[PDB]
């Protein structure tokens, strides 16, 4: 069952396509997010996608007919498409867009002066007491669309109604915290059907504006789940994730979007240092095991390139797919969907939808824990320098079974590629989990 989606960023259309058809598709991922397929303004840097000059299929990743044919190419992989929509606002400056299209002033192809609203600055002061400041003012200079107008409203909506008649099952409203909750209300009154959107909030709290007003309009993101599981892998305990989410008072798990990291707190925006990404290597394996397995939220699994220290910088100059050559895990794209261990983990996530419980747990009082999904499947991982070789109950039935993160069960299911675990006939596992490393097994990957 699809649990988990990716975000492929600065991915080209044509390398998406392909990479649903190759190993999205069959690896059982729901969907994909792209970077803004809209007009946007001119330049390598990543962050240009964030700055709209029409609603023009024409930008970075390709044009209309290359849009299309991902769509359609990914939908017959059997995987979806999230469009990240810039619902909040329009470029900065003036110039020339992706499309030939140009603007200044606060003068679109689609949007005046008129449709702005009047020119503020956001202050970090505003988010802790100024509602107002926030949803009104400017994000980083960027001109802020009056998202109470019905003009505005009605752009945006034809925008995302015809991505739908396209194919595009999803929308990331981006900047969601910009926008008036009641503002969003009124938009998606205006889109067709019941489609799937997550809206962006980064709130850690103490905020003026909460997460949860946006509950009623769609997901939302919680980026408390990035920053508090970084911040218990890098300096805290796993035995203090036996009651992660709502526990932690994380929004309810149906709502939210998780994930270890994003493009923004990659590189500073919105995320400390404690935020874990690619660059950490195995903890990077580990926190993905634990948020794929726990049964909280709507995961997305980030895919990333090496920026090398810039964090202004735009993608690799070559595409993934680059004549036969896989262009990943070097220093181009990270390509971390394809991690064995975090590839295992979805479908692992996919082979235990059917009991989104977390059952026995247990852990040594510090960085070793083990749970399992009932009699679906049981995982468990050990960040402490030894061996971990606690015997553990699971409901699980007894047999040979693969542990996912090491491999896979072959076609006739007389063998794995990894590692066997083996539950005894009292339903216990004798663990043997050297440190630093994991292991995920279910029902759906037991050998015959
Ligand atoms: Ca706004
Ligand atoms: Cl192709
Ligand atoms: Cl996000």
């Amino acid at each position: 069952t699809p649990t988990t989606f990716v975000h492929l960023f600065e991915w080209n259309w044509q390398d998406v396509a392909q990479e649903c058809e190759q190993y999205l598709g069959p690896k059982g991922y729901a969907a994909v997010q792209v970077s803004p397929p809209n007009e946007h303004i001119t330049g390598s840097q990543w962050w240009t996608r964030y700055q709209p000059v029409s609603y023009e299929l024409q930008s970075r990743g390709g044009n209309r007919a290359q849009f299309i044919d991902m769509v359609n190419r990914c939908s017959a992989a059997g995987v979806d498409i999230y469009v990240d929509t810039l619902i909040n606002h329009m470029a900065a400056g003036s110039g020339t867009g992706t499309a030939g299209n140009s603007f200044g002033n606060k003068s679109f192809p689609i949007y005046s002066p008129q449709d702005f609203h009047e020119s503020c600055t956001i202050n970090n002061s505003d988010y802790g007491n100024d509602r107002y400041r926030v949803q009104n003012c400017e994000l980083v200079g960027l001109a802020d669309l009056d998202t109470a107008s019905n003009y505005v409203q009605n752009t945006i909506a034809a925008y995302i109604n015809d991505l739908q008649a396209i194919g595009v099952k999803g929308f990331r409203f981006d900047a969601s915290k910009h926008v008036a909750a009641s503002d969003i209300q009124s938009l998606m009154a205006k889109v067709n059907g019941s489609p799937v959107v997550f809206q962006e909030v980064i709130d850690q709290g103490g905020e003026a504006v909460g997460a949860s007003e946006y509950l009623s309009t769609g997901l939302v993101t919680e980026f408390k789940y990035s920053t508090e599981l970084g911040n218990t892998f890098r300096n805290g305990s796993l035995a203090w994730l036996s009651n992660f989410g709502e526990g932690w008072g994380f929004m309810p798990s149906s709502s939210a979007v998780v994930f270890v990291d994003n493009h923004d707190n990659q590189r500073g925006h919105g995320g400390a240092g404690n935020v874990i990404t690619f660059e950490d290597g195995r903890l990077y394996d580990l926190a993905n095991v634990f948020m794929l397995a726990y049964p909280y939220g709507y995961p997305r699994v980030m895919s990333s390139y090496d920026f090398h220290g810039d964090t202004d910088a735009g993608g690799p100059n070559v595409p993934v797919h680059n004549n036969g050559n896989l262009e990943c895990f070097a220093s181009n794209w990270k390509c971390e969907h394809r991690w064995s261990y975090i590839a295992g983990g979805v479908d692992f996530r996919n082979n235990t939808a059917d009991n989104w419980a977390v059952t026995n747990w247990w852990d040594n009082t510090n960085n070793q824990i083990s749970f399992g999904r009932g009699s679906s499947g049981h995982m468990a991982i050990n960040k402490e320098d030894s061996t971990l070789t606690a015997t553990v109950q699971t409901d699980m039935a007894s047999g040979q079974y693969c542990n996912v993160l090491k491999g896979e069960l072959s076609a006739d299911a007389k063998s794995c590629s990894g590692e066997v675990i083996t539950v005894n006939s009292d339903g216990t596992i004798n663990l043997n989990i050297g440190a630093w490393d994991a292991m995920a097994i279910h029902k759906n990957a037991k050998l015959n």
